[PDB]
């Protein structure tokens, strides 16, 4: 999961992804 990966290594999309998930997270911050 490299969505994951990316977005876990960044304090700021990890919470993110804590309230919407990994891909949602990935997708505003790396979209």
């Amino acid at each position: 999961e490299p969505k994951r990966e990316v977005c876990e290594l960044n304090p700021d999309c990890d919470e993110l992804a804590d309230h919407i998930g990994f891909q949602e997270a990935y997708r505003r911050f790396y979209g």
